[PDB]
């Protein structure tokens, strides 16, 4: 599962970015 795990990884980013709009995340 070295093939799944890397091309999860490469798109790990977008879930540390999103991760902060939190505090923000409640309204809607």
């Amino acid at each position: 599962k070295y093939e799944i795990t890397t091309i999860h990884n490469l798109a790990r980013k977008l879930t540390h970015r999103l991760a902060r709009r939190n505090a923000g995340a409640t309204l809607r």
